[PDB]
């Protein structure tokens, strides 16, 4: 029933643009919306990846590896899954593995890859693949992992036990001014609810 | 260590604005970022998302989701019921109200997240994630009455919580929808738990 009629550019930056979207509602009436899109998306199946990195070590509880960074749009520090945009021609899996190593130091093994999922679909067209990766924390490669952050990237690694993730996130939010990402929080909630 | 120095308006619509953010990087170098903000925030957060756990005796426990046309996405998406928090509304009340408008179910609050970020590399958008149980054996949830506002056109999709990730993947494979990332994240953790 519903579909896009036209997309009119309002303002275009280097990284983001705003568009006036005209679409057909399901009663046959023309309506409009204000849409956000990234300027960087080309032939990629999604803008980005986020990595769910399960760190596995013998005689350790499995940890979820998370990153803490300053996010200018938020005016603050945020706790997120490791994540980055997919480079042109790069596979979501390769981007996941690369972004994980860059942000955390860890070399993971691919477990699973989602289809393209939407980040905030009432606002933007941004999509990611959510890539589950296991990290062999016994392997010497992953012993004393060093983040190789890029030009103007600055990341702290926080590994939390999967079996206590939600309380461990709550405890971090209690100590300081910082925001948890909605995907991380949804994942931690479902761990509790299972 | 890092912080905002100034924000320059680039373009302001009715619903969304685009800003150029200047910030101090942790080396003491001044850097810029393109940031999206909603023009509606008053409030703990912009919006709520509801995790609606439909509990009926002798049936699998279901998670209740909604399917809508999303003009920024140019297509249909599957999402937790959700909407913006009205001025002077609590997140808890916004959650029950949105859940009722979008699904017709009347539910009870189990828990409520702190404000969590939606896409912090792009926007300052936040939500409260509100876990709600629905007593599907209660008379008021027999024939649920979805009362959508002006311009919302919502389909309800309840899926068993214990097979949620496979059910979603099926829908994406069969019906060319986009699953929301918070929805997919929750679904993953339900598989990853234990
Ligand atoms: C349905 C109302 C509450 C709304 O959020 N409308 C809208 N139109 N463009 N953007 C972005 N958002
Ligand atoms: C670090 C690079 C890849 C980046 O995403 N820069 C940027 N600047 N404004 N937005 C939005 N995003
Ligand atoms: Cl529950
Ligand atoms: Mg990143
Ligand atoms: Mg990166
Ligand atoms: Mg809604
Ligand atoms: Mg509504």
């Amino acid at each position: 029933k519903q579909y896009i009629i036209s997309e009119e550019l309002i303002s275009e930056g280097k990284w983001v643009k705003l568009e006036k979207t005209t679409y057909m509602d399901p009663t046959g009436k023309t309506r409009t919306w204000e849409s956000v899109k990234r300027t960087t998306r080309k032939e990629q199946t999604a803008d980005g990846v986020a990595v769910i990195p399960v760190l596995q070590r013998t005689l350790h509880y499995e940890c979820i590896v998370l990153v803490k960074q300053f996010r200018p749009p938020m005016g603050g520090y945020c706790i997120e899954f490791p994540a980055g945009l997919i480079d042109d021609g790069e596979t979501p899996e390769a981007a996941a593995l690369r972004e994980l190593e860059e942000e955390t130091g860890y070399k993971g093994d691919i477990a699973e890859c989602s289809p393209a999922v939407c980040m905030d679909p009432g606002l933007s067209n941004c999509t990611i693949h959510i890539v589950t990766v296991t990290i062999n924390g016994d392997d010497a490669e992953n012993a004393r992992p060093k983040p190789k952050p890029g030009d103007g990237e600055f990341v702290e690694v926080i590994s939390l036990p999967k079996n206590d993730l939600l309380q461990r996130l709550d405890a971090l939010v209690a100590e300081e001014h910082l925001t948890v990402d909605a995907r991380v929080y949804s994942y931690a909630l479902a761990l509790k609810h299972a």
